[PDB]
């Protein structure tokens, strides 16, 4: 009867074109602002208001701005939700200055999750903190308490820091953060614990390397000799550990018999390989050498075996210790790709490796593993002939090889503190 669209112009009651004012047309039931030129505005913002195509002011709303790559809500009024919570499809929102909705980031005690969702009873890692939080059912992060987590329990100290490694009262937060319930080996003693947990008795040991009656020998957690009074000990090195300030101190203060060093990865130099062989060679420091492979095939695998060639003749390397083929579960960082998961795709690639390295003059060549990986993916005779390195964070190896008989070590920790070197170190007994 009155009003009305003409194209982009608005016609109000009074017969005079709208200008730079909001609008509420009643057929459409929605608000729309006119500019300045007379032309309604679209596909944009005004002010706290977003209007949609075809003009249609956004109300109760998510909006995504592509412009902006963000995610806004407008609220009952059509003004943007900022530096506020909104309770939105049952889920808790949190809105920045500006609007901008919160993602993959704290809100004080509350975490948003990539969709903007508040969490709620999930673990994060955080690597902005390094550490491990956990968001409990009302959302805030557990702090100065324990928690029952999927049938264990953890505990969480001031700023939600999850505790790991280390005591709380009468109970002991192992690596993974999970509460002991059986028993742990630490401090050269053994922790007896009840299977709720609390400290029962504690039972001092005499295990790892030990000077007994003018011999050195090397025992388990388990009290058990491993090898003879010749057991040798022996620690693998890479970019990892820094920059050794001083190899003769690392070897004599530690009794350190010899060195696996880290060449790299498939594709990549480890940045003090240069310098580790150079010091090595230097002091006549036994060594030998290791390349973590991120093979899916032969071709890789060949690959591998000719930039493990490359190097040992670049840094003049004299090997007393076998080339190893460190072999894991393998995945990208970008989780893009990852390890083959047949065992047969592995016998072509760990022999294709060992064929290569043979036909170029190279004898002394073996993988290096972990026990579970050996006793699954990696369980064939023709991998196993080549395992006499392996990985076994335990208290006892216990794991038996049928196909290889020989000389071979045991890394039987990642978590030693060494003279002379900063930070924890692998080291394993060889026997
Ligand atoms: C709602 N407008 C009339 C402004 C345009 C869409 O027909
Ligand atoms: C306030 N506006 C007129 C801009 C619309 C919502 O009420
Ligand atoms: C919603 N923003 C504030 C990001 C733009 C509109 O003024
Ligand atoms: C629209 N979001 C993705 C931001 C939340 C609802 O799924
Ligand atoms: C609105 N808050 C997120 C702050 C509390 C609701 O869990
Ligand atoms: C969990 N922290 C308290 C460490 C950071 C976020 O508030
Ligand atoms: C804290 N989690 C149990 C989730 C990780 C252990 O590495
Ligand atoms: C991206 N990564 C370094 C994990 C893969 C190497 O090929």
């Amino acid at each position: 009867a009155a009003a009305y669209w003409d194209g982009d112009y608005y016609v109000k009651d009074d017969g005079s074109k709208a200008q730079s004012e909001w609008i509420f047309d009643n057929y459409y039931k929605a608000w729309f602002y006119i500019n300045s030129d007379g032309r309604y505005s679209q596909n944009e913002w005004h002010g706290n208001y977003y209007l949609k195509s075809g003009g249609y002011m956004a109300q109760n709303e998510w909006i995504y701005d592509s412009n902006y790559k963000s995610w806004f809500y407008l609220k009952s009024d059509g003004a943007y939700a900022h530096q506020e919570w909104q309770l939105i499809g049952n889920k808790w929102y949190y809105f920045k200055k500006w609007g901008y909705m919160a993602k993959s980031q704290w809100q004080g005690s509350y975490f948003l999750n990539g969709q903007g969702a508040m969490i709620q009873n999930e673990w994060l890692y955080d690597p902005a903190y390094s550490a491990y939080f956990y968001l409990k059912s009302d959302g805030t992060y557990a702090n100065q308490e324990w928690q029952k987590v999927g049938g264990k329990w953890y505990y969480f100290k001031k700023w939600g820091y999850m505790a790991r490694n280390e005591w709380q009262g009468n109970y002991y937060l192992t690596g993974s953060g999970a509460m002991a319930t059986d028993e742990v080996i630490m401090d050269g003693a053994r922790y007896i614990f009840a299977a709720s947990g609390e400290l029962k008795e504690k039972k001092d040991l005499n295990v790892g390397w030990v000077h007994r009656d003018g011999k050195r020998y090397f025992f388990n957690n388990r009290e058990e000799q491993v090898g003879t009074e010749h057991a040798k000990k022996i620690i693998d090195i890479s970019e990892h550990n820094g920059r050794i300030n001083d190899w003769k101190k690392v070897i004599d203060e530690n009794e350190v018999d010899g060195v696996i060093v880290r060449l790299g990865y498939s594709g990549k130099e480890d940045k003090e390989l240069a310098h580790n062989i150079k010091e090595l060679n230097r002091l006549g420091i036994p060594y030998g050498v290791y390349l973590y492979t991120y093979a899916e095939n032969e071709t890789d695998a060949e690959n591998d075996a000719k930039q493990t060639i490359e190097l040992i003749k670049k840094y003049n390397m004299n090997l007393s210790y076998p080339i190893y083929y460190d072999v894991q579960n393998w995945e990208y960082v970008n989780k893009s790709k990852r390890a083959p998961s047949d065992t047969d795709t592995w016998v072509k690639i760990i022999n294709k490796y060992m064929d290569t390295m043979k036909q170029a003059g190279y004898q002394n060549v073996y993988v290096y593993s972990y026990r579970s990986l050996l006793q699954t993916r990696l369980k064939h005779p023709d991998i196993l002939k080549h395992v006499n390195w392996v990985a076994a964070y335990t208290n006892a190896l216990e794991w038996e090889n049928p196909y290889y008989s020989g000389e071979k070590g045991w890394q039987y920790t990642s978590s030693e503190y060494m003279k002379g070197i900063q930070g924890r170190v692998d080291v394993s007994v060889w026997y």
